[PDB]
RNA sequence: UCUACCCAUGUCCAGGGUGAAGUUCAGGUAACACUGAAUGGAGGCCCGAACCCACGCACGUUGAAAAGUGCGGGGAUGAGGU
RNA sequence: CGGGACCUAAGCCGAGGCCGAAAGGCGUAGGCGAUGGACAACAGGUUGAUAUUCCUGUACCACCUCCUCACCAUUUGAGCA
RNA sequence: GUUUCCCAUAAGGCUGAGCUGUGAUGGCGAGCGAGCGAAGUUCCUGAUUCCACACUGCCAAGAAAAGCCUCUA
RNA sequence: AAGGAACUCGGCAAAAUGACCCCGUAACUUCGGGAGAAGGGGUGCUCUGUUAGGGUGCAAGCCCGAGAGAGCCGCAGUGAAUAGGCCCAGGCGACUGUUUAGCAAAAACACAGGUCUCUGCGAAGCCGUAAGGCGAAGUAUAGGGGCUGACGCCUGCCCGGUG
RNA sequence: CCUAAGGUAGCGAAAUUCCUUGUCGGGUAAGUUCCGACCCGCACGAAAGGCGCAACGAUCUGGGCACUGUCUCAACGAGAG
RNA sequence: GGAGGUAUG
RNA sequence: CGCAUUAGCUAGUUGGUGAGGUAACGGCUCACCAAGGCGACGAUGCGUAGCCGACCUGAGAGGGUGAUCGGCCACACUGGGA
RNA sequence: GGGCGUAAAGGGCUCGCAGGCGGUUUCUUAAGUCUGAUGUGAAAGCCCCCGGCUCAACCGGGGAGGGUCAUUGGAAACUGGGGAACUUGAGUGCAGAAGAGGAGAGUGGAAUUCCACGUGUAGCGGUGAAAUGCGUAGAGAUGUGGAGGAACACCAGUGGCGAAGGCGACUCUCUGGUCUGUAACUGACGCUGAGGAGCGAAAGCGUGGGGAGCGAACAGGAUUAGAUACCCUGGUAGUCCACGCCGUAAACGAUGAGUGCUAAGUGUUAGGGGGUUUCCGCCCCUUAGUGCUGCAGCUAACGCAUUAAGCACUCCGCCUGGGGAGU
RNA sequence: CCGAAGGUGGGACAGAUGAUUGGGGUGAAGUCGUAACAAGGUAGCCGUAUCGGAAGGUGCGGCUGGAUCACCUCCU
């Protein structure tokens, strides 16, 4: 994940100006790196390693997915359509 | 001009059944896998006439016939019949 | 209509040619050779015996010009091929 | 035949079973009696025939030559 | 009639089963099968009824058409004809196929698969005296020959003799 | 002691076992056949393949059910001689 | 001075 | 109470409308509708057992037992029926 | 009211659904929790106190006692539910650092073997000693070149990285994680995790490649009472590659994961800050790893000891004498 | 209509028995070797494969729960 685009994911889904840390800028961060990853694995389909990076990367989302529901459902269903998820 | 194989060019195989690969959809997953439906129409595939074959029995045995007839039988989209 | 004055397959024959005691065998060009390709007519009527064949009606194909009309062109000149 | 550019998703074409008109002021026609002669439509069903090896798919990869069209010599 | 394989080398022959619909269906398996396994049930006609629904048509009207309920008749309703008998277990061959035209259809041949071996292309091999050919308009992932015969697990020892 | 080396796995009274209707178990009232074991393999054996094996077979073999003139045991009727 | 590694009965 | 070397079970099953039936509510039964109900907080299945007051044991928590006496339940050769 | 370093006992390792557990302040609620009253827990029996059988057993009278029980009030510290805040946990941003972490594609040098050639001659090889074996058909030794496969000397270090298995020539492509500082942001979003999913040395298996060295099996020479072994000469599968399968190890730290607390000394790896400075460096401090020694404490002992086997709390796995049997 | 028993059929489950067969346990003195315990005389053990009368041998990988002697670090 490149620095220009991180800089796209945080200024297009932060909550507020200075917001970083806001489950949105979180999931989408994480949602951009699940992406890649997978296509990175997809050519190097044995790269077990990596890999096991993807599967914390895919646990991280779904706990922030899972708080961000519990906190405000709102919120929750607004992000997920803005991403394309299936939750 | 029978018959064996081959070569070239034709032609024949009523009907019914089963439902391969592939594809689509739905569910499912982070993704895949996986699951269920539908579509699809494979096969020296199934059942069964024509056609080809000839397993059993009876009869015929100076025969209707120098190899047949009757009742059943096997294959019947194939290495098929002609 | 089916076959020949059309075409070719398998195969056959084969000028020269190659090979072989002889007879002959093989084979190039070129031919032959349907079971295939190409190809213009249908309905009705009729005899004891033939019928897309004869008769009635209406067609079609190839070719020819004593003729008629239209158009084009006569040496980069139509047209045929 | 091949290559590069330009248009277009339409144009055009090549085909095509059949259907309608005409052929037909004709023929045929139940039947009547050589001759005479009515109606002669629609609906349903429907091919193993045709469009057509067209489409789809498959592997075992599916004649030739002439007719025919064209190109110059 | 009664019996029901007591017949016989042997259930030979005959009998029995047979169509459609519904329910249901085992071991085993190469996961496809086995399977129509097996074992049962229903079936006629009449009225609800040009039915629920479907095709065709502008509509009438034509066809197609389950399922039920309610009745009627007979010994019996695929009322006739045509239409698998089934199950268990073992041997052999895997299989479809082929074979002694006219006494043998099989366990025999073939087969896909396995392996060995020859063959560098005018290939080896084969036909012919030769030319000329097949091989092959092919080229070692190809072609010829020997043996084995799907698939699964395997395929041991001996090179003295013969090749 | 001999040989080149002495048969392994698996299977076995077998399409192979003469003795033999081997012995044992099952199936029958009674089973020289059949099935399951055993192994003294007359004379199995690993591509003239060994051992298994679903599906297949007008194959060979044994047992059940249905069914019956096959039979006990024959009778009647039809047609052709 | 101590740890770690490099034949019968 | 035991067993997961028992994980899915259920189709009057789970609700609704109506009727019938009962001393009486109720799928208790039927007809017609919908697809629901139960289950890892252990359904289902298998095995085992009458339950309890109490009795034996133990410092207690517990463990074992459920004879005699009392309460409740179930049964009367086996199955069903009124 | 027990344990799991070595006595039986930590899953090979990670990810993770359900479940269990959960930081600080305040308000609220009253499910858990505590409490008042009321109701109920038959008789016999057990216990306490009386009385009658000549005593005792036994019999009788009066009480006591007994529940995660129900109805109805109250309290609000803790647990649970709801709302609003907080930043330490957790994470994000921003700035740096190291690393055999992984996958893919290339490239390089040494050495073994083989092939060709020059020079060159009688042994070479091997053992405890020999022989089998190779060599006059020119071996071994030696020089040049070439082919091919596998592994990466020195660096190299109780060094690094990874969850574990594991990862060590160089270059490039893709890619995971950890650590340090910062306080810009979110504001408990966390921990563990049966079942489940993924990974998982070596051997082994299927298909197809590749095959130098090594080498189960096997052959031969020795050794030996025998030698189906050790030793020697050969040598097949395999070791290697692609895809798939297998899913086991003394998979070990024989030590589950998370968190916090509890003397020091001393190396070493990657950072940060500072102290005298151009620096170098020395010294000081600080994180996070990785070793040794060693208090308190723990242990049957051996030993562990801020990397606990100490003191605690949460979750998971597992043990209950040895064989039979990991059948 | 409902309906016990009974009948037919194919499966499920549980037990008993069975020719024959496989290891296992236990036994006063059997036979063959000697695999382990010391460096057990080839260090042992673990997983796996293969081989062998038998313990076992060998290969690949792993462990120290390995003896003896050399060398590099750490600690006292
Ligand atoms: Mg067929
Ligand atoms: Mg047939
Ligand atoms: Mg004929
Ligand atoms: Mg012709
Ligand atoms: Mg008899
Ligand atoms: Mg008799
Ligand atoms: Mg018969
Ligand atoms: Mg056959
Ligand atoms: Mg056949
Ligand atoms: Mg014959
Ligand atoms: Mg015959
Ligand atoms: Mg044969
Ligand atoms: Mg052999
Ligand atoms: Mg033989
Ligand atoms: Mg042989
Ligand atoms: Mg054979």
């Amino acid at each position: 994940i490149t620095q220009e685009r991180k800089n796209q994911l945080i200024n297009e889904f932060k909550t507020h100006e200075s917001d970083t840390g806001s489950p949105e800028v979180q999931i989408a961060i994480l949602t951009d790196s699940i992406n890649n990853l997978n296509e990175h694995l997809r050519t190097h389909k044995k790269d077990h390693h990596s890999r096991r990076g993807l599967l914390k990367m895919v646990g991280k989302r779904r706990n922030l997915l899972t708080y961000l529901r519990n906190k405000d459902v709102t919120r929750y269903r607004e992000l997920i359509n803005k991403l394309g998820l299936r939750r």
